[PDB]
């Protein structure tokens, strides 16, 4: 029905990448010459007009640090098609074989890029709701992009949101501070040892994560700004973008590598 439409025959589906309840995600081939990621709808497990609100949104929100919609087969079976990210989810990349070698300069660069994707989302006055590593894709050359896999994540969610349902670009910012610990511990779970009910209790009373081992203090301070009790006092993604981009000159000019960061 719109120019995003393509025929179900231009697609050679190849390797499975796992199932959610609504369908499957496949690596594959568009016009025999393009690496794509194809998302599935199992018919009857849900309606088109809901399964395709994703593609709908991915048509509005287009940006170099956001995941890229390519095309739709919006007639059953229904397919959504986007660019293929050759290193998968950022969470698997940080805990896997690749995380042995990632140092603070690549990690902050990743950070700078997700921030930049998020700067666009702020600008577009849209709200993410589930910023965290499991939702960032990594591509060739440590290229990161904000995605949503439709994965409660209270460990990543700002109080005002987990409690009262006040999700905003500012709760997205809290989540960013949590992402900064993921990047700086190679994707370890935030708040190790606490269980959800104690995170709510503990963060309510002002408890905040300490400096990760080897993380510079000024990055911890940035995490802390991200986690202010007061939504409006947390910084913009635009600020976050710039401060990160500029890190190794303005903020940590004497940075030296160590064993892990
Ligand atoms: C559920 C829903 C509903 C409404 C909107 C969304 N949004 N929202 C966004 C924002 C706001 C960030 C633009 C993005 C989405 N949707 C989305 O990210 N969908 C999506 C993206 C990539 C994939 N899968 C893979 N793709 C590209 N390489 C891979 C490489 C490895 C791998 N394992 C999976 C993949 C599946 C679904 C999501």
């Amino acid at each position: 029905k719109d120019a995003w439409e393509i025929p179900r025959e231009s697609l050679r589906l190849e390797v499975k990448l796992g199932q959610g309840c609504f369908g499957e995600v496949w690596m594959g081939t568009w016009n025999g010459t393009t690496r794509v990621a194809i998302k599935t709808l199992k018919p009857g497990t849900m309606s088109p007009e809901a399964f395709l609100q994703e593609a709908q949104v991915m048509k509005k929100l287009r940006h170099e640090k956001l995941v890229q919609l390519y095309a739709v087969v919006s007639e059953e079976p229904i397919y959504i098609v986007m660019e293929y990210m050759s290193k998968g989810c950022l969470l698997d990349f940080l805990k896997g074989e690749m995380g042995k070698y990632l140092r603070l300069p690549q990690l902050v660069d990743m950070a700078a890029q997700i921030a930049s994707g998020m700067a666009y989302v702020e600008r577009m006055n849209y709200v993410h709701r589930d910023l965290r590593a499991a939702n960032i894709l990594v591509g060739e050359n440590l290229v990161c992009k904000v995605a949503d896999f439709g994965l409660f994540p209270i460990k990543w969610t700002a109080p005002e949101a987990a409690l009262y349902g006040r999700f905003t670009i500012k709760s997205d910012v809290w989540s960013f501070g949590i992402l900064l610990t993921e990047l700086t511990t190679k994707g370890r779970v935030p708040y190790p040892g606490m269980v959800n009910r104690e995170v709510l209790d503990q963060v309510e009373r002002g408890y905040r994560m300490p400096c990760p081992p080897e993380c510079p203090e000024s990055l911890h301070d940035l995490m802390c700004q991200c986690w202010r009790k007061d939504p409006e006092e947390r910084p913009t993604f635009e600020y976050l973008q710039a401060f990160l981009e500029d890190y190794f000159t303005s903020t940590e000019p004497q940075y030296q590598p160590g064993e892990n960061l």
